[PDB]
């Protein structure tokens, strides 16, 4: 119901990120351009190494 924040991070580009639960969109590495997560068919999941939650709220 209500979205949270999730800090992931890239396990090609080893990088840390924060995504969105459950995002709508495909969610490429500010980096360098990879996919990090993917929305599939409904409900979507990451594809990187979740960390924790970050501080960064909405």
């Amino acid at each position: 119901m209500h979205s949270r924040f999730v800090k992931v991070k890239c396990p090609d580009c080893e990088h840390e990120q924060v995504i969105f639960d459950h995002p709508s969109t495909i969610v490429k590495c500010i980096i360098c351009g990879r996919t990090v997560a993917e929305p599939t068919g409904g409900k979507g999941n990451i594809k990187a190494e979740i960390i924790e939650y970050v501080d960064q709220i909405e």
